């Protein structure tokens, strides 16, 4: 049940100790992960984020600014070039308000969404270091919205339903949501604080939200709804969030011009939906047992031959169903049907699609799933249309379950 | 027609000095990127690559055993952790030899072809950088093809067609071939430095390449084929890349079982056909002077209302051609239309669309394009339908 088990079963990532706490993906895993970035991008059209991408590195004078400096620098990558020195990032935010900063910014470009699959690098401790779930780099499905204070209440919810929206697709039924206040060391008034964490709390009680508090667990800069998610063994693992923040806008000259003709600080939303790639990943796999939904499985289809009698048969349903767009592969092994169909239970592929004489003559399929269930014979373009449905829609469940 | 220029007019990325050579893309810029991305994956689909991640930073170790920590040192920049040191990487080869190094390769598995939008870091002398053409911090179209001695001449003539077939979606008339021969520096004996250099060689004569020599720049494990775009002042890019390696495999513990049941070293050939995202798009750029082609545009159609009784009608049509995959934004802003016009005609957006009462009642729509040509009134189904055609085809001109 352990994601990192799965993994290596599945083929789906490594990790050396040339490269601590670095995921190599390999072809499989890397097909979820995009599978997942296409999800996302869905999600980011229809509530309408835009999305950019900032550079690895920042000179260390920009993250000295924002107190990233004094209140991060143990978990901060840094590297120097011609005399000057530079962090890699472990957040996005600053690169966000670098954009956010380029041409004047009217009222009328506000709420602005802006939305980054954001590589960060945080030195974390390499005995803290754990598979998919606690890594050294990942990827946020990151952003910032620049908002009026006026305009807080309808964002925060907007993310909150963001969260529930996406968690719905993969039948997540425990979601612990936490709170988590100022930390000991931290930049901002205690009255901005205490605002702060007002217009979250009231937020969640809005939406009918049971949460607990979780003290001291706030970003220096911001406290945090914190969406928790439980691995195997039920640990608690944070994954989505949604940051509130008063102070860096304001410590990187983020502004913008009110209806007053006034000039004024925008309020900064932080927030990740899935947390990272990684680690969503990693709850994934474990949750799912590797029995990853069609619309996610590496490969969705195995189409098997009994003898060489059916071997070009096979070979054109294969390119047949990757013309429909289908991640499929054959399997002309010289092996017997079992032999086959028990190796790809154990890599957890969705559909096997046997065929003898009868199904080539027919142009019928005999359909085996991962699950041990025998399907029938069915019309090769009934299956296709059948697969395509339950991969547009990211159903959860299979053909009959 | 300078990509910098442009790219402030179009917002589509800047660049600062708390960074430099590293890109910020803007959502224009990086609409551009990703589009590019999905063209790529589309052609790989097609020759069967793989896609695969490796990691931003690797064990100065590791570089040590390429040879890339003697021959790359003062390019790379490096960072600590732990009392180990790391490079970021500069390049994605070590990586991909360490995924195929994963698992027992027989000959059955060759060739293998390993792609990946590897994001390098170069430390590049600062007065060297130039826009997008020459950056710090860059992503390439790479691959790693693992195959046998004996499908190097296909392995090498599948790389070379890709680069035409892709580049021809762009229209490119000038495509200067290079081929880059053993440099001061180098790993690999004289011999094979011979075999390879010979190869790539036959290989642009039997696809009809003229080409020239590039003495002492070829990479420092082999000799590369260079294929070499020009920008608006026609100075010389290299662009799309073959490189053919038969040393680093080696170096890295690379084998595979043949069929004669004995450990074989794989040959490596790498390439990328676009280069960089960031200097193609540079490229790109200036080619069109920001008239990108109708299925590259950052936003292909704008709807328009002359006047708020049209506000609901323009709200409609918005939402059934984003429906339909076209990047639209409609325009409800309180300014005279001929304003708004100016406004998108200026941002190059390829199709504008007009409603006034008229269309509304008929349920068309008024369509001019940023070249100024007015196509009248069309039905909106008939605007979709090309409009879809001209983007699944990635055609380089309008209707
Ligand atoms: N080391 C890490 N490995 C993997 N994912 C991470 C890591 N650190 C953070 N994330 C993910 O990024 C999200 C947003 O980043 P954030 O700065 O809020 O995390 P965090 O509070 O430091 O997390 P944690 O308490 O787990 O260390 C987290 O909710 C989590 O999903
Ligand atoms: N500093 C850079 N900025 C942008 N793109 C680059 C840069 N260096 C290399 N590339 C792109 O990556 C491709 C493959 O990398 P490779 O190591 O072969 O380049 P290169 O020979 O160092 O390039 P150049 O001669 O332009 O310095 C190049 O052909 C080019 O398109
Ligand atoms: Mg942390
Ligand atoms: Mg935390
Ligand atoms: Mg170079
Ligand atoms: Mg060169
Ligand atoms: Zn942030
Ligand atoms: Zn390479």
């Amino acid at each position: 049940r352990d994601h990192r088990k799965i993994g290596k079963q599945l083929d789906l990532y490594h990790m050396q100790e040339e490269a601590p706490g670095m995921v190599f993906w390999h072809n499989d895993g890397w097909t979820i992960f995009r599978e997942l970035e296409v999800f996302v991008r869905s999600k980011l059209k229809e509530y309408q984020y835009q999305e950019v991408k900032g550079p690895f590195m920042m000179d260390r004078v920009l993250w000295e600014k924002t107190g990233h400096w004094d209140n991060y620098k143990d978990a901060m990558f840094t590297t120097s070039s011609e005399n000057r020195e530079y962090c890699i990032k472990p957040m996005n935010c600053p690169g966000h308000v670098q954009i956010f900063n380029q041409g004047l910014k009217s009222y009328r470009d506000l709420p602005l969404r802006m939305a980054e699959f954001g590589s960060c690098h945080r030195n974390e401790p390499s005995g803290s270091l754990h598979g998919l779930m606690r890594v050294r780099g990942f990827t946020q499905d990151d952003a910032h919205i620049f908002c009026t204070e006026e305009q807080i209440r309808d964002e925060v919810n907007g993310c909150i339903r963001l969260v529930y929206d996406m968690y719905s697709t993969f039948g997540f039924e425990k979601i612990v949501v936490k709170l988590s206040t100022r930390p000991e060391k931290r930049i901002g008034s205690d009255e901005m604080w205490d605002r702060a964490e007002a217009d979250l709390a009231v937020a969640l009680e809005e939406n009918n939200i049971p949460f607990e508090y979780q003290l001291g667990e706030g970003a220096f800069f911001g406290p945090k709804i914190e969406f928790t998610l439980y691995d195997c063994l039920d640990r608690a693992w944070q994954c989505g969030t949604v940051q509130l923040d008063f102070s860096l806008p304001s410590r990187l000259s983020a502004s913008y011009v009110g209806e007053d003709n006034e000039r004024k600080v925008p309020v900064m939303i932080h927030r990740a939906i899935l947390g990272s790639m990684e680690r969503f990943i990693g709850i994934l796999t474990e949750e799912f047992a590797g029995f990853f939904p069609t619309w996610l499985a590496p490969v969705q289809v195995v189409i098997m031959n009994i003898t060489d009698s059916q071997s070009e048969y096979v070979n054109e349903l294969t390119q047949k169903l990757s013309n429909a767009g289908i991640r499929v592969k054959a399997d002309l092994r010289n092996e017997k049907i079992g032999f086959k169909i028990r190796e790809h239970t154990l890599r957890r592929v969705p559909y096997m699609l046997v065929c003898g004489d009868k199904e080539v003559e027919s142009g019928k399929v005999a359909v085996r799933t991962r699950r041990g269930k025998d399907l029938g014979s069915m019309d090769v373009n009934e299956v296709i249309e059948k697969l395509q449905q339950e991969i547009r829609s990211r159903s959860l469940k299979q053909l009959e379950e």
